């Protein structure tokens, strides 16, 4: 039955994607396996795009009988602006024809697959946009059965993404709060000093002559140094004394500069 | 339109639960609103059980006719071990009759609800058991349309639970790193000052006089104030100066005192 068929597919999705962790560390794309499962169950080509527009994984059915080794290693790339455009879609769009710029088919293929259809499914979970799932079928349309399964699949993918994010979050906030406290522990004296330090110390890593720079900024010569010992003891940079040459520094938290240029 | 009906319901679930954050902080149960939405769309009473067997939220349809304003305040309680038992179910079990011990209906109602049916839906996401959703209907059976919707609903709830877990780790590590690094910026002097500052406060808010603290503990004021502007710049207390009268402070990180003691 249509409903029994749909149900069994949702069960297959559950067994394969809800009851397993599918983040492939060291894969070409971390979610290629997840995309493959989705494309199989949904009988589609499938692409998983992060909330920032990065392709996280995809599956395209290979034409085995006509395969050519030269063509098999080509990386799928979406046209300039496609990932930003899909992000503007806030609800599912189904059966997008190939003449739309939202088609998942390369634009060269518009002639080859005039009836190719694309369905774009925003991934929302817990109020957040988590990315987007894109499905493409050369021949069949997406019916209402397919849309339910697609929406079901998006939530399962959303959970995988939310779970992967959770494993990172502890180390992320530890570093952000550290940057924030180090920024707070600064005066105008040391801060505009720090600003110029990263300016001269271009590349994030390089040598520095704190004394010389002091003149460049019109800041007291002890004040310049106070920012240094604060940041390094706070744990954001590394230093070794070069003697007359100066002191050589190393940026250890790269999100710092983003917070200071804000 | 059986399929169109299901799709519209999944979309209502999306609009209401996928596109909103639904953790009711400082509420009775954080997921009471989530349970109500689910019970509405699934035409059931609904219970949300955490991975550890704690009831996180539920909704039961009130009968206006027999309402007693005092009986409306009773906390829902399951037979001991029921919430732990449901965790041993690893796949959905639907249309559980009232004669089973896994029924969601209290047994007192078992006489009044001959056809009461219970459906238990494990919440799995990303390989983890995230809890369980329990659905109860007076009579109508859970057909395949309902199970699809129910399974759909379970993933959506799972996302909420997972999202809350990450925001709980985020706020904990934010508070620990803030407290601990603030301690590291304190000398023997500044520590002994802050200690008595919190003793003087005695609780999360209060008034204190910087001069007096120096006199009471024998540390020059500069040290006392150096610690204050340190704690306030670190973002652990809020302050407004009353001048000669003194200074008013507010504890913003309550796990600080535990770490200092």
């Amino acid at each position: 039955g249509a409903m029994a068929t749909l149900l069994e597919k949702t069960r297959q999705v559950n067994e394969l994607l809800q009851k397993n962790n599918l983040f492939d560390v060291q894969a070409e794309l971390p979610y290629n396996k997840m995309a493959m499962i989705l494309g199989d169950i949904l009988e589609s080509n499938a692409y998983i795009i992060s909330s920032s527009g990065d392709l996280l994984g995809y599956t395209e059915k290979l034409d085995v009988n006509n395969a050519r080794i030269k063509n098999m290693f080509k990386e799928k790339k979406f046209p300039q602006g496609y990932t930003e455009a899909v992000d503007m879609l806030k609800v599912t769009e189904a059966n997008i024809p190939i003449d739309s710029d939202l088609t998942a088919f390369p634009f060269e293929s518009r002639e080859l697959y005039p009836f190719g259809l694309t369905t774009i499914v925003p991934l929302y979970g817990a109020g957040k946009r988590l990315g987007t799932i894109i499905l493409a079928r050369v021949e069949k349309s997406f019916n209402e059965d397919d849309l339910v399964l697609a929406e079901y699949s998006a939530t399962v993918v959303g959970m995988q993404i939310l779970y992967h994010q959770s494993r990172t979050i502890e180390a992320e906030v530890r570093s952000a709060t550290a940057v924030q406290m180090a920024i707070n522990t600064l005066s105008y004296s040391e801060l505009k000093a720090v600003h110029a330090i990263f300016e001269a110390l271009d590349g994030e890593e390089g040598r520095l002559t704190a004394s010389s720079i002091a003149d460049e900024i019109g800041i007291t010569r002890s004040v310049i140094v106070n920012a240094l010992r604060k940041l390094e003891s706070a744990g954001i940079i590394e230093s070794r004394s070069l003697g007359m040459k100066g002191t050589y520094l190393k940026v250890l938290n790269q999100q710092f500069i983003k917070e200071l240029e804000k």
